[PDB]
């Protein structure tokens, strides 16, 4: 997990960072 969330986790967090909580707003 600590190494499985690097690439697929960095681009997924930098994209939803604020788009995740607002995706419903």
């Amino acid at each position: 997990t600590g190494n499985v969330g690097l690439s697929p986790g960095l681009s997924t967090a930098l994209t939803g960072f604020t788009l995740v909580p607002v995706e419903d707003h």
